[PDB]
């Protein structure tokens, strides 16, 4: 049986990885629609090679281009544009599974769409959970949709633990089936060696120059601070169903182990692997198969050492305002996600110190919390949250 | 509801291991018979503390000993002796699982008859896939009986695989379950960083020193060599059922990670943790679910740094040898096992060089080889045709 696909953020590199899988595979998987945002010269050539029934863009005016574009490369492939349209392909009756991979609040509603319609989530968007975590485990329980993690980290986590965990996320009891704890491993960042004297005076420079990848300069700063792993960990508390005893971070410089699992007769089981995203992407395609991915077999002889450290909240404030928000609710989730998105953005354009951001976190998070959900009403409080920011801020220059 | 158990070798440290998890669950695991070779000072001192219905020494004098203890110690007990009494415990009616501790030769026919009684046989007895492997899956799949591994490398394995193979042990298809490798580990040994060329002179002294624990002196001489790798390698692909393509031998020298498993997405599953037995026994007893052991989480602050190399077959010849007798069959690995008995006491008496233990076990397996369908029976006058070869190889080396 061929499993159908929608796939949300196409020309991405989660977009790309998860076609690299589905090339490696064409008698298991089919695209029925790809989606993105206002790249149309991306999206011209998926559709041009994949031959999908619907091609979607967020923007209205870019998708009249690629109507345009594709009248006679893609004469079959109906092309649609906006917001409702990207709910249509999330919900179409022969689709199976959606790749979840819009990010940040435009991919809320969406994803949210693909939940109510009982769809095989791959989920690859942190919103959903970060922000709105109890409402999106509240709609998976109601429609029968099954929730994979695409992150790498909760990924792993899942490959770790049992299978009748694995079948229950949002759901689950850990103590029952032998779970102690949960170890969510990051790599400390370019700061993990450096003295917290030193921090004041780091520059974006320094702060992006990420000691394994080469990513965006929001998630490498995010990374610095290990904010980064506050919003993981976030995330992991609402996947795996976690007390404040089952979840912990571990420092693993080199990221080869990606996360493991603490059993109660003392086993630990840990998920490593190439640092390629079609492995965790290709599980969730797959689950409870496994088929290639493209991906070579890692390579112990060049593997180098691994090790281990305890972080500590000098060195990483907003990891505790993460963990603290974290048992605090949505309220408190969403205004800290919000909050560090605009200090970041005043540390990138030099308008505040390294220290600061953490600084900014916490005046925040304190403000809003000090004084039913929804989309809708998160968003509002979103908004909310940026405007006091933008002020903190101010006061900081 | 409760199971219960013989433990079948319960005076070594692996009979401890199993009663430290038993004491650990006393509303899940109740110990029905106990049963040892000549240990009887161990072997009362157990009975005391647990009580068991049955307590069989192998050896009928030891038994006789027992029983006069007993009279006062136990009073309950009922004490047997001899292989009869051993297979008799092994497959009761009331029994649920065997643990199969009692090593060497001696330790296959209770093991078999555990198996053909169908029980649920938690294996640690390496000989029985090692010499007999094709007869044991053979019997298992006959009995019904569930084979779960108790080896700390086996154990991990085990782990790192998917449910659908966990419970198809034997006859698995790996393949067709997203595996490409099993990544079987070892520490190396007390001569993995040292040269080639410096392999000849060395002495006893020098490979007893085990770099991680503290054991047996054959055993000990046989992780120096990876001879004992090797048998595992050879347990392995009768378990998981494993062509040669399927199985890989890495050294990760601090023996934190205990195997792992590399399936066809790229994704690799580790099992680590202290080391104890008792993780994985424990795991062997309350498989599918899991129980307190006893045994603490793991302490990554004491962790250190985790490596891995290739082995070199030129540092372990003997790994090689395993390997290669490994796919030509029982006969092969039989007389492998055999050979290197008797050239490990060799180099323990001073008759032969540490590099002469592998040229023994080459030459008699050899000879062997150069040449009804097979039994427990057969396969043990093939150990002793071997022995003998390999008493006459070793008088040739000095």
């Amino acid at each position: 049986g061929m499993q159908k696909l929608t796939i949300l953020g196409a020309t991405g590199s989660i977009g790309a990885s998860t076609l690299k899988v589905i090339e490696q595979n064409p008698d298991k998987f089919s695209v029925v629609a790809l989606a993105a945002d206002s790249n149309v010269e991306k999206m011209q050539q998926l559709c041009q090679r994949w031959q999908p029934e619907y091609a979607v863009m967020a923007n209205k005016e870019a998708a009249l281009r690629l109507k345009m574009a594709l009248a006679v490369l893609a004469p079959n492939t109906q092309v649609l544009g906006g917001q409702e349209a990207l709910c249509y392909v999330a919900t179409l009756e022969q689709v199976d599974s959606v790749m979840a991979a819009i990010v940040g609040a435009a991919g809320l509603v969406p994803t949210m769409a693909a939940v109510k319609a009982g769809k095989r989530i791959l989920l690859a968007n942190k919103e959903a959970l970060v922000m709105s975590g109890q409402l999106f485990i509240d709609e998976v329980e109601k429609s029968g949709a099954q929730l994979l993690p695409v992150d790498s980290e909760h990924n792993a986590i899942f490959q770790c633990l049992p299978q009748t965990v694995q079948g229950n996320l949002g759901r689950c009891d850990l103590a029952s089936q032998g779970v102690s704890h949960i170890l969510l491993t990051g790599s400390g960042g370019p700061f993990r060696y450096t003295d917290v004297a030193e921090l004041e005076a780091v520059t974006p420079e320094q702060a992006i120059a990420h000691p394994n990848w080469s990513m965006g300069p929001k998630i490498s700063v995010d990374s610095a601070t290990m904010m980064n792993k506050g919003l993981e960990y976030i995330e992991a508390k609402w996947l795996f169903n976690a007390s404040r005893d089952q979840l912990k971070v571990i420092i693993h410089p080199q990221s080869v182990i990606h996360s493991m699992v603490q059993y109660l007769d003392g086993s630990v089981l840990a998920q490593m692997g190439e640092p390629d995203m079609a492995t965790p992407i290709a599980l969730t395609l797959s689950y409870p198969e496994r088929v290639k991915a493209g991906v070579k077999p890692l390579d112990f002889t060049q593997v180098g050492e691994l090790t281990f450290l305890q972080p500590d909240f000098e060195r990483y404030p907003c990891l505790a305002l993460a963990i603290e928000a974290c048992y605090l609710g949505q309220h408190a989730t969403t205004t800290l996600n919000a909050a560090n998105e605009v200090a970041v953005a005043a540390f990138l354009a030099r308008q505040i110190k390294f220290t600061d951001i953490a600084r900014v976190n916490d005046s925040v998070l304190n403000q809003v919390c000090k004084q039913l959900d929804s989309l809708e009403s998160l968003l509002e409080l979103d908004r909310m949250a940026r405007t006091l920011a933008d002020e903190v801020v101010r006061e900081r220059a």
